[PDB]
């Protein structure tokens, strides 16, 4: 809560130009992403009137718009016609290789005469041409570009005389109203911790025909050849194969790396090896892909979960005159708090740098309300990068735990096995208990 | 307003070192993005001191960096010297394409024997890079600054303005001083820009139309790439196949090239990729109406950003006077890029922009909220908007509010509830009906 | 300070059931960016003195090491005189010889022959062979930015007690008085977008964060198959397009040091760099040092606006604010160049100006200063104002000055704009600068 009192509201219609005036109680109030719960609420003076706020988990949506298809691994057919004969030129009434059909542009491959290369496995002592042609993977994926981050969430007021009526204010309705009292959400403020820089990245959909987001790949413009023109990039099309450097003098499937299923297979040997992913959606959530799943939107969209504070500004205007705040206070203790990697690869610690530590921390609600708990990682050992602080809508007796892990950097890449970090647990403004976490880190390779 | 109250505030003069207290009316309030109208006002008790706000319209300027000029069309030229003869190699004085100045190097082009060298077949010939006279000037975009101006008008027939702003964020007028603390945060952020290259057409049509918008990895900055924006003689010569590839081989994807498959994505019905319309929703006159100079570039805010003021008047007592004027939508359609069509547009594969005309059907001058919520399946969530509109004029979202579908599913009965309110309630409402052909590819 | 006010704040215990109701002041306030000093306080009914100040405000960038890089991969030419050049895969004694790296034979290390530009020069063979420079560099790629600070809230009875709510903590208490950090607002002018970028560190073995480089990711050729680019290989040093046509160092340009030299350059020319981690302050590397974090951290300085909301809640029941209101003087302005090259003056467009502002507080107190740079002549990129919180009868100045830029490429050098400065709401002096614009060449 920012600030209560009391103001005459003065309507003068549009109309009838009479003026109405009425004494009403204006209170602005902040509204926290993880605030959840019923803890507290408002008691207006008019029989007391109660009203309560909660916000739904806040989610950063991307609207996506197609670009292209985009193959999961094109692969070389290396044709030996036997009668010795191979003519794959442009504007060619035949081609070995044969031209693909929607005739595709330098779809026809190429022929090459006399690790080993195209032209060197040609050379059979037993026997001298080869067509090399471009065959695509039956997988195909489709490339959306996102676009720009919206806050998405929705504010739920709950107001009681008696009978209870339910206001949603969000992004999309603004504002909210009752006859006695009407409330605004005027609108957010500023996250510590920005969102990702993802606003521009090509974000591949496996096309029809394990779970729902988990094969999905977010890809940076500078991996994908969008013209098809470009050797060894996501896209590499026929006209790209056709007609690359040296040709006859590489190794077959030359033209063809750094594609979907290498960028894929690569992001799971980071995984692997206890480091984040660089294309794997997963690399924003901590590794669960059952995080994104909880998002609201339809089949072809995607929303990263909000972590960081984002304290809505809402004002209430209620014609009723006094106001007191009545909030729960539930004491909490800390069953559980680890730093791992990456999908929960190991736990106790992370590389240095090289990688990053995952806090999981369980906490339980000792009392008999559903009450509000502030999860703090403070007074880290030397060169440990700050973590922002956590809010948890705990229900009463209830045990609970950060969904999306607080993620653990460290400023140095050196070796170490006694890291520490004081995990706090604030319940509605005074520490209800406090561990403190190990972490291991073995230094940066190369 | 946010809160309102009365507090003492006290003056301790750093050269005098005497304190000077008075108890004043401390005042926080937000001014929205488009609460360009003189609607509320604020009366205090000191004969009543009428006080009022207005935002100027918002807008998101960003700092150009000239980096290097790219032409719009590099054309390949091939000779036939008949003579037999193609001398076209680095040390040669006389060359068939000729050196381009001074000695730019690999400006000589390159030679083919017997696509390229299968046309020759009829016997060498010379293939030179020549360039379209149009050039193009690349400025490299900065960092977003938020550019408004915020007006207070204080009266006791004298009116007092009063101009905080980001570069002025505080204002005073001896009873009043008031301070612009921010804005709080915009529910959609602004588009990710701050690092592309803007192509502005070097002089020697209409004032930004043809100005293009593009990603460094369309650019070949060192013009050692090929088939990029920025690509020259030395990727020109020395390209893969070369003498094996078609005319034209290392020249695709210019400033033409970019431009061209950008009106057949408009023709399509989907939004350009490079042109810097794709942010408006197709017209230049929106970005037209801002107030910089002629290098200059900025988009219009149309997500809420809420300035927060502080008022601190000497005067004891504060009333809040506000026009409830009602609305009526006079009208209401989603519409392709550029307005190509109406009715609707392509699922996921392009976006449609609803644009909503509306009228203040009243003697004041009043405020309203349009809201597009209560929409049917996968139905990307669109952010409401505020409208300042004077007594009986109509007005209409000048950048329309973009529709988008979370599905690219064949439909033509998609629907959506639009609705609008005026100062709290809701003075009327209409039901906008989409198409959406499903995505092709 | 945003508003004061008394409301009755009960508390129903957890376990108790019992509810606790205790009329208290809520006083929700702003804390700027450059609030450093003790300049303004609050008193509590003997009265309870508590002052708000906030820390720096740094936006620091996580790291995640991605490869590392060489400085500037070299081609040495060897003519073998015995005129036998013999340099493929799987030969034992090439001219080059193998590179070692994990013990084992580097593929294609071995660089390349050339008979009768690398050919050219040879009139009969010689050998092309990839060395690197001693120095090499650490690639990481940086995330998405958090803001570091930290709100000191100072309680006077007496005893001094000193309160610490931040981003890490964002709530704080001390029996009487609780405060919590709700956030602050949105700042005028955004971060720069780096969000993505990937940061150049000197693998060890002038000064901390100097030598230090930020690359585009166009810039760098990740899986080592592109030619001239941040990261080409001896792979891409060989099987180079042309090869003996193309003159020496032909497939090693566009390296750190290439790009370094570039911007030095730049910097000559009186450009702004664009590799050089010093682009984003002024010139002067003494301004990022000052970050806290260790030494493997990247961190700018904020110099927009971002006022912190804090929100008091004291059980004792009435509010007085007083503030220190000292003159102040604007003892010099300047527009300059990148790292000081020249002054009075930049290059239209194609460059920016740095104002460069010394102020003094000409009083017995600490206080709180604006400064302003309005009433800007034709084609002027406004430029957000300023806060300075400056000590008594002590000079100050803008550590990461003011940039300057100007929206045509126009030739002008009676460019004006007017430097206010204000105090605790009232101006109390201004000054006029002048700027030159040579117009923009190419
Ligand atoms: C948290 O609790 C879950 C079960 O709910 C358990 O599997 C996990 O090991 C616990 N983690 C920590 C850090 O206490
Ligand atoms: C809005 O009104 C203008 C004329 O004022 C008209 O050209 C346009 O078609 C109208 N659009 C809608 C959606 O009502
Ligand atoms: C500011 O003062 C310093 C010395 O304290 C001096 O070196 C510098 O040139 C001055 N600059 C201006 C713009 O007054
Ligand atoms: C990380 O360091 C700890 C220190 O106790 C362990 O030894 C662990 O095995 C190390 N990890 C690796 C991969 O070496
Ligand atoms: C989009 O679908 C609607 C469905 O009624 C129309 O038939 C419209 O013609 C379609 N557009 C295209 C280009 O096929
Ligand atoms: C910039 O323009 C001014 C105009 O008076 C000066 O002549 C200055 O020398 C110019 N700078 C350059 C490098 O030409």
């Amino acid at each position: 809560v920012i600030a209560s009192g009391r103001l005459e509201k003065c309507v003068v219609d549009g109309v009838t130009e009479e003026l109405d005036c009425q004494e009403k109680v204006v209170v602005t109030l902040t509204v926290g992403n993880g605030q959840s719960l019923q803890t507290e609420a408002l008691e207006f003076s008019l029989a007391p009137l109660r009203v309560s706020l909660t916000k739904s988990p806040l989610w950063a949506s991307y609207p996506l718009q197609y670009l292209s298809s985009f193959n999961w691994k094109p692969l070389e057919v290396i044709l030996r016609p036997s009668n010795k004969v191979c003519k794959d030129g442009d504007w060619e009434d035949s081609p070995t290789c044969g031209w693909f059909s929607q005739r595709v542009a330098d779809s026809q491959g190429f022929c090459c005469e006399c690790e080993r290369t195209r032209a060197n496995l040609d050379c059979d002592f037993w026997s001298p041409v080869s067509a090399h042609c471009l065959t695509f993977d039956p997988q195909w994926y489709s490339g959306y570009e996102l676009g720009a981050a919206s806050l998405q969430f929705e504010i739920a007021i709950t107001v009681e005389v008696r009978e209870v009526l339910h206001l949603g204010p969000s992004v999309p309705l603004a504002s909210s109203a009752s006859r006695l009292l009407s409330a605004k959400l005027l609108g957010d403020l500023a996250m510590y911790t920005q969102l990702p820089a993802i606003s521009n990245q090509v974000l591949m959909v496996p096309q029809p025909p394990a779970t729902n987001r988990s094969a999905w790949m977010l890809l940076d413009k500078t991996m994908l050849s969008m013209d098809g023109l470009a050797c060894d990039k996501v896209g590499t099309g026929f006209s790209a194969f056709r007609y690359q450097p040296s040709g006859c003098g590489r190794a077959p499937q030359a033209c063809l790396s750094g594609q979907l299923k290498d960028l894929w297979e690569a992001d799971l040997a980071r995984i692997a090896d206890g480091r984040v992913p660089l294309y794997m959606i997963t690399r924003f959530t901590g590794g669960s892909d059952t995080t994104l799943q909880s998002f609201s939107g339809g089949p072809l969209s995607f929303a990263l979960p909000v972590t960081s504070h984002s304290q809505s500004l809402v004002t209430l205007s209620v014609a009723a005159d006094g106001v007191r705040l009545v909030t729960n206070r539930s004491p909490g203790k800390i069953t559980g708090a680890a730093v791992c990697r990456f999908a929960g690869t190991s736990c106790g610690g992370f590389e240095a740098v090289a990688a990053r530590g995952y806090i999981y921390v369980n906490i339980t609600n000792t009392g008999r309300l559903d009450s509000d708990y502030t999860l703090t990682v403070s007074n880290c050992s030397s060169n440990v990068r700050p973590i922002e602080a956590r809010t948890l809508a705990v229900r009463a007796g209830s045990a609970a735990s950060l969904d999306p892990p607080m993620e653990l950097y460290v400023e140095d890449q050196a070796a170490a096995a006694a890291r520490t970090c004081t995990v706090s647990l604030y319940d509605s403004v005074g520490a209800v208990t406090d561990s403190l976490t190990l972490s291991f880190y073995t230094n940066a390779t190369q």
